[PDB]
């Protein structure tokens, strides 16, 4: 007669929810707040979830006592006495993801702040090609790429700030458990928390946060997003500080046969303060105002900040290499070989013998510490701390022929 059961609190309120592995059709909850009228609802089966739920208003202060009826086919059976009062990435089982459709993946993107946030306060939003007829889109809740355009950002429901319409495509998570995440190229899933992003749409793309800029109207907007492709070889993602940090993401991508699951990310005991305060003490005095030019919003990466072209730290490579910052810290011009920018960042470009020794990377000055710092902190070492940190296999960088789910964490 199993069953799982809890009690999700969200501000002042708390759901209680029973979710059978058994012939049930229907759920009594019975309960008691500080020992009241006793209490006794039909709950209401939420499809997304899978479960029965019901929520009691303002009682998250309360002691609750409940327990539960339930069928099991014809006969019915009580649960014991339960009492009120993990959230980890890993805590959701695999056999709950619902099978994709359309060679897609089933998406979630679950509340990890530990009440930081509700989840009718962190947005997303994704954006992409649609490769069916190669038009920039974004997903609906019911798995559609709807294609956007100049005319999206003034249509009816679009958001406004300061005077200016920008293009509403964003969700809450409280708006979906799942979603069907179907074959995307280059597609983008925008997280902020506190307020959607606010983003011009085009007839064949759109603009997003530019961190060089003192008016972006996101620049005082907590965000951050996760890249993926999805297309006729499986999935293939990553998180990505190649750009900013904007809070902790984790990212997890479990197959359909049942023998890939694997998570890359920060590191999910690592807290955003934990990370702003640590980062101004790890990294060398040239690296420190990529942690305070834009707090508390985000960490900058070097090329938004003084490593830039005329910056004070412009020629922070200067005795290493006869390759300019720039060039090393975006992989392009002279350095722009993989292989040769990539230990040009790690500081071993001088050394052959240890380009793929991952143990000699960013032992001696300069090297980009930025980089260094997302390893440092992240889930097996693996980070996208510059745009080649792919090489070598370093990047948080997952994929997999036969995705089932991707599930993404907005950690805190
Ligand atoms: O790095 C310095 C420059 O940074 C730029 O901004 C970055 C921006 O370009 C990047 O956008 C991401 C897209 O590049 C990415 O699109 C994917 C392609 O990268 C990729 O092709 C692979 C290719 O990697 C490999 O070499 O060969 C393969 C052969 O087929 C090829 O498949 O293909 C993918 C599949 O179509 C394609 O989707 O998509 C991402 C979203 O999914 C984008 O995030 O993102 C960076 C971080 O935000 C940006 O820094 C600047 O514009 C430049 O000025 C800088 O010099
Ligand atoms: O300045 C150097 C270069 O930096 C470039 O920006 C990179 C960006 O390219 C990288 O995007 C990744 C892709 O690497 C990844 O590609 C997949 C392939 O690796 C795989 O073999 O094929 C599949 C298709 O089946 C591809 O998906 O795909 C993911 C998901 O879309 C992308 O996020 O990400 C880096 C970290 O953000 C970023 O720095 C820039 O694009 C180059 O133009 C530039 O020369």
């Amino acid at each position: 007669a199993d069953f799982t059961q809890g009690a999700d609190v969200s501000g002042n309120n708390v759901t209680l929810w029973f979710k059978s592995s058994v012939n049930t059709t229907w759920v009594d909850v019975h309960y008691k707040v500080n020992s009241g009228v006793q209490q006794n609802v039909r709950m209401s089966f939420n499809a997304g979830a899978a479960r029965f739920e019901h929520t009691i208003l303002t009682a998250a202060q309360a002691e609750i006592e409940y327990f539960f009826t339930y069928n099991n086919g014809v006969p019915a059976y009580d649960t014991t006495t339960f009492t009120y009062r993990t959230n980890s990435i890993y805590s959701i089982p695999a056999s709950s993801i619902p099978q994709p459709s359309e060679g897609g993946v089933s998406l979630k993107v679950m509340n990890g702040t530990g009440g930081a946030y509700t989840d009718d306060q962190i947005y997303w939003g994704v954006i992409g090609i649609n490769p069916v007829n190669g038009k920039w889109s974004y997903l609906d809740l019911a798995g559609r790429l709807l294609p956007i355009s100049s005319d999206l950002n003034n249509a009816p429901g679009h958001l406004t700030k300061d005077g200016i319409n920008y293009a509403n495509i964003y969700h809450k998570i409280s708006d979906a458990n799942w979603v069907n995440l179907p074959k995307i190229e280059s597609g983008r899933l925008f997280l902020s928390v506190g307020s959607p992003l606010y983003m011009k749409t085009f007839d064949d793309g759109f603009a997003g946060p530019d961190l060089n800029n003192p008016t972006d109207p996101n620049l005082n907007i907590i965000f951050d997003f996760v890249a993926f492709t999805v297309d006729k070889d499986g999935y293939h993602g990553n998180t990505t500080r190649v750009d900013q940090f904007g809070f902790p993401i984790q990212h997890r991508l479990v197959n359909l046969a049942g023998n890939y699951d694997r998570t890359v990310g920060e590191l999910e005991s690592e807290t955003r303060s934990g990370l702003f305060a640590k980062y101004v003490n790890e990294v060398p005095y040239e690296f420190k105002s990529l942690g305070t030019l834009q707090a508390p919003y985000r960490i900058l990466s070097p090329m938004k900040g003084p490593f830039q072209e005329g910056g004070a730290y412009e020629n922070y490579f200067a005795g290493y290499s006869s390759i300019s910052t720039q060039d090393i810290l975006l992989g392009v011009g002279e350095a722009s070989n993989p292989e040769v920018c990539a230990a040009l960042n790690r500081h071993v470009y001088t050394e052959p013998d240890n380009w793929n020794r991952v143990d000699q990377y960013y032992q001696a000055a300069p090297a980009n510490y930025y980089a260094k710092f997302w390893h440092d902190h992240s889930i097996d070492g693996l980070a996208y701390g510059f745009c080649y940190d792919d090489v070598n296999g370093q990047a948080a960088y997952l994929e997999v022929g036969d995705p089932k789910g991707l599930i993404v964490r907005v950690g805190w």
